[PDB]
């Protein structure tokens, strides 16, 4: 090819973390305005923004080209600053993601998809009473799409684009699973914040800045 991404090293992953955190920060007020579940306290964007900034600050201060070591730095940053339901779940999604790659220097598209799925498994186990129509649902559907696409797609850019398309479809379907979302007329705020991070991931894979 030419401008495709076959492997993601530690600096590329740091770029996805930085641009994902920056895109979430740029949309934090919108994600806040959507927060009606479980308590309508309008803080999901702030909670996820503060959680991801903790991971972002750790990464920016301890860069590595070894993705497994970078992932440890990122994971610890999120886990020691996780705020609210959404930040806790976000830190657990990426705890499982980063644990899956801890011994790797770089990962390919199939390991990337597997890592999204590993994060979903970690997060569902961490939440005592998981509820559908939420950030868990969006993460689960995005991981299912990643795994299906990666078996025939070596380009991590094309994979991330497909992940985003199907995560968007899952997010738009969250009101059909969670009554309060349909009754108020909004998608899930936690899932919207997660999509904001995933869109930053794609920007970084394309060598772009948010
Ligand atoms: N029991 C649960 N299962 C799955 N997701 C949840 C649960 N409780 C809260 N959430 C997510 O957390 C978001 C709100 O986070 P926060 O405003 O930080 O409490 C919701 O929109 C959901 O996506
Ligand atoms: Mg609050
Ligand atoms: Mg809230
Ligand atoms: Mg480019």
């Amino acid at each position: 090819g030419s401008h495709m991404i076959s492997k993601i090293n530690g600096k590329l992953f740091a770029d996805m973390i930085i641009q994902g955190a920056q895109n979430l920060s740029n949309n934090a007020d919108l994600v806040d305005s959507l927060n009606v579940y479980p308590v309508p306290d309008g803080d999901t964007g702030t909670n996820m923004n503060l959680t991801m900034t903790s991971g972002r600050e750790e990464v920016e201060n301890n860069l590595s080209k070894n993705i497994g070591e970078l992932g440890k730095t990122f994971s610890k940053g999120l886990l020691m600053g996780a705020r609210g339901n959404s930040g806790v779940i976000l830190s657990q999604l990426f705890r499982g993601f980063c644990k899956n790659i801890e011994s790797e220097s770089e990962i390919n598209s199939k390991l990337l998809a597997e890592s999204f799925q590993a994060g979903v498994e970690t997060a569902y186990k961490a939440v005592m009473k998981p509820v559908e129509g939420t950030i868990l649902t969006v993460a689960k559907d995005a991981a299912q799409a990643a795994i299906e696409k990666a078996n025939n797609t070596e380009d991590c850019i094309e994979l991330m684009e497909y992940i985003i398309v199907k995560a968007n479809e899952s997010l738009e379907n969250t009101p059909n699973l969670l009554a309060v979302l349909k009754e108020v007329g909004v998608v899930d705020s936690g899932g919207k914040g997660l999509l904001c991070v995933y869109e930053g991931f794609l920007k970084a894979l394309k060598g772009e800045k948010v």
